[PDB]
């Protein structure tokens, strides 16, 4: 279930506060209650997986928070807003978004999203 991935496999682990799963068209597949990645925000993310020009210099927006880009490649885009941040990992057909707060070890949030991506690819996603 897409809802389960988000609730249980991401948020449920406590390494991430809010999580969403998107489509390469930037449309949300499932989201944690109260977390909202807009289409517009979504289409920008996807786009950056292709060309990270925009994003590398201007940062990006996820549900009202503007993050500055720490890392951007074909598989991973990392955002940081002070002691907070977001880990996005593009899979074959989807994009994982794992937002974390100052109460979470960044190293841990990244390792959890990155590993769920690995498991999801292996399933055909």
């Amino acid at each position: 279930s897409w809802q389960t991935y988000v609730d249980t496999n991401l948020v449920g682990t406590g390494a991430v506060t809010q999580a969403a799963i998107l489509g390469l068209d930037g449309n949300t597949w499932a989201t944690s209650a109260g977390f909202a990645v807009t289409p517009a925000q979504g289409t920008t993310l996807a786009g950056a997986f292709n060309n990270a020009d925009a994003i590398r210099a201007g940062g990006f927006d996820l549900a009202g928070v503007h993050y500055v880009t720490l890392r951007a490649d074909d598989r991973s885009i990392y955002g940081k807003k002070g002691s907070s941040g977001v880990i996005t990992v593009k899979t074959s057909k989807a994009i994982l978004v794992g937002v974390y707060n100052e109460k979470i070890q960044p190293g841990t949030a990244a390792n959890v999203v990155e590993k769920l991506a690995d498991y999801l690819i292996g399933q055909g996603f």
